[PDB]
DNA sequence: TAAACCTTCCAGCAAGGGGAAGGTCA
DNA sequence: AAACCTTCCAGCAAGGGGAAGGTCAA
């Protein structure tokens, strides 16, 4: 699998996955014979996972942390289920204001 | 009431208020006498939504695309409301990416 | 008069996307 | 030839940081 069918199945462009292999955001790409960056499973759901997460307002930096925290070893830590609920609450406050949002537009239509 | 009153109440920096200004996204404030912006209550509801849709990934225009509807001088018309529920179906789209990344998370933090 | 505001202007990081020049595939 | 791939060299852009200086207030 090379970068262009990735980039569809993740919802990145080819440019920013190059661009995270660049910042060292995702797992390196295999290289075959021909120079050609090759993708495993894994790199699918690294890159499904970053593109999800900046699409919800989260930017590169977190959005990194959260591909770490799948990728960490020490999956079972208290320290990884630590930094996870910590996403977890600032998802959820994130929902509470769209529902705020839904609200206020809803009364807005309904006018 | 000066910007960074506004900062407080909004959970916007003064840069960024200023700056919205600037790419006309939000009513213009006032000046006073010497020359600083100040602002009104139609001011903050601009800005606070516009916190709050940047805060969960929409970009700068379709944010701006949200206060807008609120500001339409053709409020209560048919085409308004269409404009309307057409803005909800997105923010409802928007809450179940993010109901489903808090699911992965808490399965995740529960392994 | 010393802090805590305020103003504008210029700088840099940020998060990439465009397009060129050249190599590869089937 | 179409449609891939590679690296490189650039833009654009949503800001934040900070200089330089005015204003507001005991």
């Amino acid at each position: 699998m090379n970068i262009s069918d990735v980039a569809k199945i993740t919802g990145l462009t080819s440019k920013a996955i190059r661009f995270y292999e660049e910042k060292g955001l995702v797992t390196p790409p295999m290289r075959s014979e021909n120079g050609y960056r090759t993708y495993t499973q894994q790199h699918l759901n690294e890159l499904t996972l970053l593109r999800q997460a900046r699409q919800v307002g989260f930017n590169l930096e977190e959005s990194g942390e959260l591909v770490n925290l799948f990728n960490d070893p020490q999956r079972h830590s208290a320290d990884v289920k630590r930094r996870t609920l910590e996403k977890v609450a600032e998802i959820e406050r994130h929902i509470e204001e769209l529902q705020s949002m839904r609200d206020q537009l809803l009364a807005l239509a309904n006018a």
